[PDB]
């Protein structure tokens, strides 16, 4: 094994290669959901914008776990990146809704990793798990389920005066 | 009787207390109102953050008359600071109709001891309603007022995109 | 349930929803002791002010596990803010003796949370506790018993002097 | 009559007149107080100082009522500033105790020229009283109070060491 592994169990080196993967799923998710509010059709510019940062911030998000697999003295295994679930995204109420299934995935991978970590007895991945990535969780799926209240408050997907409304009051 | 004490009579020293109580009620209410707007299903933060700072408002009101009966030699008595009326808060019209009335109530209770300072002859009690009360309420009856006048133009309560317009543009 | 909950148990939220009502009664509790330092026939001002910041202290952690409970997808829910144990405190040791064990029932309260959350396999409310309570409690209980030695040291109860001393020189 | 005098009784006139003559008596008070503690045998110079500061405060309260005087139209008429009841005053705690005495004195005067306005239906001298007076006597008794609790807390008349320590840490 590598000079550096201690207390690194092999079931949680390949389940940090598996979330690697997941978070890269995330980040091409949002690109394209960027890529489809930029469209001159859709033409939503600051709901645009908003997927491309989470896309940047899933992408450094994997980072992160390559650095960490290195840390430990575990082996970065890489993997295809799936093309999104869709094409298209219909509209901003159903984009937000697929992006808050996708924040609650990722979530729910980051618990299970969490619960692999504490069965195999490791704190420092617990930590950096608790320390870099939870709360983070937490505060995107509150952000995009109040962002999913208002648009229903605003008509959607029917009502594209409350669509618009959204996109040039909500997306700071 | 307290060294410091000079025509302060028992009947003002209670309702100091009294009144006290009902400004720490008034903060607890609006703590509720900020935390029911502040709920993923509810979503109207810029409504919770004007909730917030009136509940942070009235626990000031409620430290001054605590220094107040101090410097005039009465003695604070606590009582239970009862939980809000409600536990839910409808919507923004219906909270503001709510935040009115909380507002004539306790203006009534300060008014109420203005004319018992009167009917005692203490002019520093009445000098300090009158200085540091009475007019704030004045002020914030009429925003609230102007509030309720807003949000039924808006076509509160069924109109959603009306909602969530105020919440964008009044709430400064 | 809410849109935005996720693995966030029942007998969770209902304990951070009675660890709230705690942090709001003792937030209620230095208020009474802010006061009767206050008192013209007390007057140690220095000692009532640091149970003054500390008032404010605990409503700020109450504050938070109102902006949690949302977060999480859990409802506020407020109960009466009992009055405290006492009307008046005595003198500079026994305030600090009964803070000292109201910092320690506030403490116990949060251990009970943390395990329970354990428990319920919640590391994002374990992680909430150990990063923004847990050490703070810690603080509090050391820098409180410290100033009970001193004030044992000082001559307390008897030793008026020494409470003028600690009064002018430690509760900076 | 002058031509500037409206809604001025010769009552409230003449009573201003004999409450300038007390706010000077008060401050002819504190300068003995003064020159005692500056006393080679006395020397309790922290003291001392604050006697001085509130001689001139109190000149300054009577230089006010002289301005008052003449802005209703009514006459200053002065008569002789009596000497202190005493020569020597003590020690701290005995200057002090007559020190919240005169202040009260000088309050049960202002408050009775207040009641004396109200009976005239005066509502300029009410808001004078209100407005520059009342409160400031308030403070002063309350910090004078606290003193006093301090003075005994800490053994006077007979404990010196304790003396010595309220003037290096509580006149401020
Ligand atoms: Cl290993
Ligand atoms: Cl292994
Ligand atoms: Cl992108
Ligand atoms: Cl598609
Ligand atoms: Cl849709
Ligand atoms: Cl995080
Ligand atoms: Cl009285
Ligand atoms: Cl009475
Ligand atoms: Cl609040
Ligand atoms: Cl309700
Ligand atoms: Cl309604
Ligand atoms: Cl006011
Ligand atoms: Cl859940
Ligand atoms: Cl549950
Ligand atoms: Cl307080
Ligand atoms: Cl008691
Ligand atoms: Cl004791
Ligand atoms: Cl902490
Ligand atoms: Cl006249
Ligand atoms: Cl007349
Ligand atoms: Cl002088
Ligand atoms: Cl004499
Ligand atoms: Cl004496
Ligand atoms: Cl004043
Ligand atoms: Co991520
Ligand atoms: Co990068
Ligand atoms: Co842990
Ligand atoms: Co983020
Ligand atoms: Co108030
Ligand atoms: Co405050
Ligand atoms: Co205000
Ligand atoms: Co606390
Ligand atoms: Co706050
Ligand atoms: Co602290
Ligand atoms: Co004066
Ligand atoms: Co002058
Ligand atoms: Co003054
Ligand atoms: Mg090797
Ligand atoms: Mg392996
Ligand atoms: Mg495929
Ligand atoms: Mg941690
Ligand atoms: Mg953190
Ligand atoms: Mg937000
Ligand atoms: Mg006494
Ligand atoms: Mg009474
Ligand atoms: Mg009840
Ligand atoms: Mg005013
Ligand atoms: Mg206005
Ligand atoms: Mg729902
Ligand atoms: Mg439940
Ligand atoms: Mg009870
Ligand atoms: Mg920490
Ligand atoms: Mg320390
Ligand atoms: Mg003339
Ligand atoms: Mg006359
Ligand atoms: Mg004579
Ligand atoms: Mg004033
Ligand atoms: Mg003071």
């Amino acid at each position: 094994v590598s000079q550096v592994r201690q207390n690194y169990h092999s079931d949680c080196e390949a389940a940090v290669n598996r979330m690697l993967n997941l978070e890269l799923y995330a980040s091409y998710t949002y690109s394209s959901m960027y890529a489809f509010f930029d469209r001159d059709d859709v033409a939503l510019h600051n709901v645009a914008e908003f997927f491309k940062e989470h896309s940047h911030e899933e992408r450094e998000h994997a980072e992160k776990f390559m650095k960490y697999q290195n840390k430990r003295g575990g082996r970065v295994v890489l993997q295809d990146i799936k093309k999104p679930e869709r094409d298209e995204w219909g509209n901003t109420l159903e984009a937000m809704q697929a992006a808050l299934q996708l924040e609650k995935t990722v979530n729910q991978a980051l618990l299970d990793l969490h619960k692999l970590a504490t069965d195999k007895v490791d704190p420092h991945l617990c930590d950096f798990l608790e320390s870099e990535y939870l709360e983070e969780q937490v505060k995107h799926i509150k952000r995009i389920g109040d962002f999913i209240t208002n648009l229903k408050r605003l008509g959607l997907p029917e009502n594209g005066m409350g669509e618009y409304l959204f996109d040039k009051h909500s997306v700071k």
